[PDB]
């Protein structure tokens, strides 16, 4: 049940948006968080979070809820709804929800995240959090001393494989094309890592295990031959998808779908900011999303009110 | 008891350095945190923290300790020592401590913070956390509906007074010069705030109260006349001092003492990064310091190891 007006409209209820909500409430500003799925965002889809300072080891779903409760403690209203359209006039911003309701605000914080592309193979969903992950920074440590697979051969896959090789026993990369697509510099760093092996022109067919991941079945695109790779973890890096379509044609977006902003997180449209993983940036973590949300609201609190 | 070598040397144990330590441990890298005072940094000198996502209201000292315990949980070693000198060669960095010990590392993360200038008047120390504060973003909300004083008349004082005016009942600014020194744009925003009053050419003589702040005594520089201002809070903004002297002559520092860095937090010296409040930036908060520490270590983990 949203009201007609809020000082700040926040699209997305992941760490970026929820931090923005916390900062908005503690700036004396009314705020609405529109979240189509689960409050907490991607955190709710991770097993344990070990890199949110202050919590040594906490379940992602629990942390996400802590974030949502914190935002509500200070006044923000979390609304379960999908935002379908965004528009703006001289000084107000508007959103239309999937329930027909239209909401007005002075400022809009866009925090829709960026979703990892999936493999779409058996075992991928089943083992999420039990060997299957899409974030090396987040979970790599958990795989120290283990054999793992990294799927993909682009910038992210090669960059994160290099990162992981310092901790994991071995990496088998599975790349679909007959070559790696990552920048040479990124590929060059991988050659330092003798505990890394690359399998080209192949796809993951299935991910198998009992309680946790135990094997990955790979199939060659040319021959169809199948190989069984023993592994305890699968890090998937076959692409990321920023959820910026609501702002396509409204704000400057880069070639890959990520929203451009200045140092205050502001887009080229006054009063519209982009925070967290949907923004053009290098490191997508809970702490960098939180920092973006803080920066944006602090700046807006002073500039537009 | 430090060892001779660590992959990463972190100078300062506030949120920036401790986050860097957490990320370093979870990247498979040995890390030393050198902290001359209290682990947690400035957080330990604040009453309650309400803007660290996940904790609705927590005592600063408790939060700081949580940060330190988290860094240690993942391998970092916190060393109580003051770093007195920093040097570097082809690929290593070195620090000399106040105990004579010299420590080597591959990478150095500089996270020494920025200290607010003090008034040096009676009541300032006594009432810290009970009405006296140096951070509007952090504590402003706690003063909703209250009468407060803001000391200073520069960019920060005018910017934060504007921020506070949305929540507090009234602001009396006390500026020492016969004029405000803030940029006109910042001064202009204050004129929107009719709940704000400015007293020029004056100094705070004393801050008084019982359990909490109750009054501020002001004295005019010209006449010496004293005025008693009823107030429950005192926000001091008479300058900030970045602790960058260890790197003066080593890295590019701006006109005001803040260290310059690229988007990866790296200085103009390879392998040396600056994170948190000592860096050139706009918003100095726990979350932006944490984000800097994460960014720096993630980048170094891939580039230098
Ligand atoms: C790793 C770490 O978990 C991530 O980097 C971190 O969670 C990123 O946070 P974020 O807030 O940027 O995005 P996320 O954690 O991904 O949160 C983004 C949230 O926005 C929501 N969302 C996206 N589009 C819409 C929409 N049109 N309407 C309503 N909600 C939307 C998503 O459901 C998601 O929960
Ligand atoms: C508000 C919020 O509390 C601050 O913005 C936030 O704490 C900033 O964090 P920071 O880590 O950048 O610095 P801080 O929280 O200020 O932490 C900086 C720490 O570095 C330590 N330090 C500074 N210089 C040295 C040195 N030469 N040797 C050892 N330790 C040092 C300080 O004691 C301080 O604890
Ligand atoms: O840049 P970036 O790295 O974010 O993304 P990207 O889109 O640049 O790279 C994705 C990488 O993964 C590979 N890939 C795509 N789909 C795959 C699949 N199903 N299995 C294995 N590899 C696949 C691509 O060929 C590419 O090399
Ligand atoms: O930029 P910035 O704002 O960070 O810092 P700044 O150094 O630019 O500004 C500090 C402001 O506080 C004033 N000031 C300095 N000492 C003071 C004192 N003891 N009492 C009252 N006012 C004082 C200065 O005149 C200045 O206007």
């Amino acid at each position: 049940g949203p009201k007609d007006y809020y000082d700040i409209l926040i699209i997305g209820g992941g760490p970026a948006g929820l931090t923005a909500a916390i900062y908005a409430g503690r700036a004396g500003l009314s705020a609405a968080v529109f979240e189509k799925a689960l409050e907490g965002g991607a955190v709710t889809q991770t097993h344990v979070v070990e890199n949110w300072p202050g919590f040594i080891r906490i379940e992602g779903s629990e942390l996400g809820e802590k974030f949502a409760e914190h935002a509500k403690a200070f006044g923000a209203e979390i609304i379960t709804a999908e935002v379908l359209k965004i528009s703006y006039d001289n000084e107000y911003k508007y959103v239309e929800l999937d329930n027909g309701k239209k909401v007005k605000g002075k400022v809009l914080i866009y925090a829709t995240g960026a979703v990892p592309r999936k493999l779409g193979v058996p075992g991928e969903e089943e083992f999420r959090g039990r060997g299957v992950t899409y974030c090396a920074a987040c979970d790599g440590y958990l795989f120290s001393g283990k054999d793992i697979v990294v799927v993909g051969g682009g910038d992210s896959a090669c960059d994160e494989a290099h990162f992981l090789a310092k901790m994991v026993k071995s990496i088998t990369m599975v790349q679909n094309l007959p070559y790696l697509t990552a920048a040479k510099v990124l590929q060059d760093r991988l050659l330092e890592n003798k505990n890394v092996k690359v399998i080209l022109n192949s796809l993951v067919k299935e991910i198998r295990g009992k309680d946790k991941v135990e094997e990955v079945v790979v199939v060659n695109n040319e021959t169809g031959e199948e190989t069984v790779i023993k592994a305890e973890g699968v890090f998937i890096y076959v692409g990321l998808v920023p959820k910026s379509d609501l702002l396509k044609g409204i704000v400057d977006i880069n070639e890959y779908g990520y929203i451009k902003t200045d140092e205050n997180m502001e887009t080229n449209v006054p009063g519209i900011y982009a925070v967290g993983d949907v923004r053009e940036k290098n490191l997508r973590q809970i702490v960098t999303a939180a920092a973006d949300g803080a920066i944006a609201v602090e700046h807006a609190a002073k500039k537009y009110f």
